[PDB]
Formats: structure tokens, C-alpha cells, sequence
């Protein structure tokens, strides 16, 4: 049994001194990844020390929530920790230097940008690994999902007619293009996530007002019901640039595994990881806003049903399967092997 220090990305609740928890109260993809990962590791019998998320729920046996929020506190703690593995999800807020002898260092890269710590880095997709300059011996391990955290077939959530966009309402996430696709289909689009870019938000409401229903940041129980009740989820990441530098390349798209394990198929673009995961649970479409209604409406009406997408999601992305893939890499590192 391994002692695993899982380092969440340390971020404050917007406008607040509190740290975002794992799983998060509101918006936060990485924090969901760590929650689902953590459940896998604990189910496998490993001990988990969660860092960078103080105040997170702490009940699970095998789980210790470490009272270290900021980077310096996390580094201080790691220097004296008796753990076998430090598994970084922060994008390199911490690094291997200073860890006690014998401690393995591993990362899950969640960014379009090239990693701070390439050595011992894993990628959620081949497209990301390539884009980030990761070598062929770097593991590709997609985003996990724990079905227990999502609505099940037995919950019998009634299907609604609305399409669903769930993430930050930002151009590279393709909120506008999702409005266009919903419009093409004659459907409503719930825009569930933070819409902090006012000119962008305003353009969507101008062009597709009668289509879109913007509800703002969601979380908790409503988030889960939306995921389950939606007719389909639209993951429409666009190949555009921005303040990250270079072309946007969706690293792992947690919403894909989330929708499907909640029994909801996905329409997406082929951006980044989407080319790899969307076809398993729905259909890839083109970039831009120019969707022929006949095609769109057929794309939508031909998507897989709940049982199929849930099945696929558990087989490919199930928390225990993905956690055991990580443990295999932890042991690789512990035996003295390395990669970049």
C-alpha cells in the first residue's frame, strides 16, 4: 500500500480567502480530476494525503486532508513527509527538489502549455502529449471518472430537450459555436459555467439569444442533474490562440467523461483530446459556426443512448482502471525508471 501525496492546484474561491476544495464547490476541472483520481486510489487500498485543498471533505478512511493551501506550505510539508509518491496536478507549483530520498515525483499535466516538470510527466491525451513536447515514453492516461459521484441509471433522471454547455464561457471553449450548433438543431442550449468575458457573452446573446439560456457557474447537486438530464453535451473547444501562447489544444476535457458516465452523449469538435474521446461517446463535428441544420439535427438524433455512453465511460475512464494505471507509473518510478 502506497502513501500518495496528491497535490491539487492551489486556487482561492474567486473574491475570497478560502481555498477551492476537492471536489470543488463550484467551477474547477482539475479539482474534479483529483477527486475522481483520489476515489480510485483509496478504493485500491492506498493512503492519500491531499494537498492544496484545505477544508475539503475529509471523512474517507485512508484520506488525510493536509492543512496546506499555499505553495510554500505545500513545499514545507512535502520536504518532511513520509510518502512514497508526490503526484502533482498543479502544473508545477511544486517540483521534485527537496523531496526526501526515496520519494517518487510524478505529474498529471492539465494544461495546453508545456510543463514546468517534464520528467515524470503524464498527459491526458496523445494530442496534448505531442503539443506539449512530451516524449514517446511519457504515459498517456485520460481523465478518470467515479460513477458513484454521478447520477446512475437507477436515479432515473428524466431526459430534457435542452443541449448543455458546461465550462467557462470563453472563445477557445467554443460557447459561441455550441450556441450555433444548438441553433442549427432547433434546440435550447443551457450555458452552465462562469461567463466572465462580457463582450464574448454579449456576442453570443446578440447572435443566439433565443437559443441560449445562460445560468452562470453551477455546482453541487444541480450540476449533476444537468449532466444527466441534458439531451447532449457540447464540447466545442476551438483551435484559436490566446494568453496561453500558441494554438489552444484541449488537454483532457473532463466534461466528456462526466457527461457520458451520467448517461449523456457528447457532440464535440476534434480539438486536442476531443478527437480521441468524443467518438467513444458521440460524434465529432467541424470547427466554426456554419452548421447545416439537416446534418446537425441528424448528428444529434443519431447519438448513442445512455447505457452505451455510461459503459464506454466506465470501461475507458473508470476511476479504478485509471487509478491502477497511475499506480503502475508510480511503481515504474519507484523501481528507478524515468522518462520525459
Amino acid at each position: 500500500p502506497l502513501k500518495v501525496a496528491l497535490v491539487n492546484i492551489p486556487l482561492r474561491v474567486p473574491g475570497s480567502d478560502a481555498w477551492i476544495s476537492v471536489p470543488p464547490q463550484g467551477y474547477g476541472g482539475i479539482q474534479w480530476v483529483v477527486a475522481n483520481l483520489m476515489d480510485g486510489l483509496l478504493e485500491l487500498g492506498h493512503e492519500v494525503f491531499l494537498l492544496g485543498a484545505p477544508g475539503s471533505p475529509a471523512g474517507r478512511p485512508g484520506l488525510t486532508v493536509v492543512p496546506a493551501g499555499e505553495p510554500e506550505e505545500i513545499e514545507r510539508w512535502l520536504r518532511t513527509a513520509d510518502v512514497d509518491v508526490v503526484h502533482d496536478h498543479s502544473g508545477g507549483v511544486i517540483g521534485p527538489a527537496g523531496l526526501p530520498p526515496g520519494t517518487a515525483f510524478i505529474s498529471s499535466h492539465h494544461f495546453t502549455t508545456r510543463p514546468v516538470n517534464p520528467v515524470g510527466c503524464t498527459y491526458s491525451s496523445r494530442a496534448q502529449r505531442a503539443h506539449c513536447g512530451g516524449g514517446d515514453d511519457a504515459p498517456v492516461i485520460p481523465i478518470p471518472v467515479d460513477p458513484a459521484r454521478y447520477r446512475s441509471a437507477a436515479d432515473q433522471v428524466a431526459k430534457e430537450d435542452f443541449l448543455l454547455f458546461m465550462g467557462r464561457v470563453s472563445p477557445h471553449k467554443g460557447a459561441l459555436e455550441a450556441a450555433a450548433f444548438a441553433h442549427a438543431c432547433g434546440r435550447r442550449l443551457v450555458l452552465a459555467g462562469p461567463a466572465w468575458e462580457p463582450e464574448y457573452f454579449d456576442e453570443i446573446t446578440r447572435r443566439y439569444g433565443s437559443t441560449v439560456e445562460p445560468i452562470g457557474e453551477v455546482g453541487g447537486e444541480r450540476r449533476l442533474d444537468l449532466l444527466a438530464s441534458a439531451h447532449a453535451v457540447l464540447a466545442m473547444s476551438q483551435a484559436v490562440t490566446g494568453p496561453w501562447g500558441g494554438i489552444w489544444c484541449e488537454p483532457g476535457a473532463t466534461v466528456v467523461s462526466e457527461a457520458a458516465v451520467s448517461g449523456t452523449p457528447v457532440v464535440g469538435t476534434g480539438n486536442g483530446c476531443l478527437a480521441e474521446i468524443v467518438p467513444s461517446v458521440g460524434e465529432v463535428v467541424g470547427y466554426g459556426t456554419d452548421f447545416a441544420p439537416d446534418e446537425a439535427r441528424r448528428t444529434l438524433a443519431g447519438l448513442p443512448a445512455s447505457d452505451e455512453v455510461r459503459r464506454a465511460a466506465v470501461r475507458l475512464w473508470g476511476h479504478v482502471t485509471i487509478a491502477e494505471r497511475y499506480v503502475e507509473q508510480y511503481r515504474r518510478l519507484l523501481a528507478g525508471a524515468t522518462w520525459k
